Order: C-alpha cells, then sequence, then structure tokens
C-alpha cells in the first residue's frame, strides 16, 4: 500500500542511491524534462527518482506501460517535496 511504497522508496534513495545504471540514465533524462530542480539538491532529486525507478523495475519490465504507469505515479505525487 502507499505508505509501505513511499518508505521503500525513500530507504531506497538513501541506501541504493542511483547505483544502477538503467535507472540512472532514465533519472538523467526525467530531471532534464519531466521533474524539476527547486525543492532539493539534485543529488537527492535524482536519488529518490532512482528509487523510483528500481522499485518499479522490482515488479515490472523495463519501459513497459506497467513500469511507466508506476513511475509516473511516483513523480506525480504531491507528496514528494522534492517532485513537486
Ligand atoms: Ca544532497
Amino acid at each position: 500500500d502507499d505508505s509501505t511504497t513511499k518508505e521503500l522508496i525513500k530507504k531506497l534513495a538513501e541506501i541504493n542511491k542511483c547505483e544502477n545504471e538503467i535507472s540512472a540514465k532514465y533519472c538523467d533524462h526525467m530531471i532534464h524534462e519531466e521533474i524539476p530542480l527547486k525543492t532539493c539538491t539534485k543529488e537527492k532529486t535524482r536519488n529518490l527518482c532512482c528509487a523510483v525507478s528500481d522499485y518499479c523495475m522490482s515488479y515490472f519490465t523495463y519501459d513497459s506501460e506497467e513500469y511507466y504507469d508506476c513511475t509516473k505515479r511516483e513523480f506525480d505525487d504531491p507528496s514528494y517535496t522534492c517532485f513537486r
């Protein structure tokens, strides 16, 4: 559920950062285009993005509809202060 997802995501962000190449590249694109940098450092925002991607990739195939939906849902959630 949402509480669990957000906790996993924040912890992965702290622990894993952007150590996964595929997520790092996706997130480099997202920061450039789709996610504003204004509220948090570039590093913090990127690491949270990479966590979103790794979390979603743990359920769904990279670049599948479900993966895109899952990552967008988190990026669009106004409660992520770094993404807003
Ligand atoms: Ca930082």
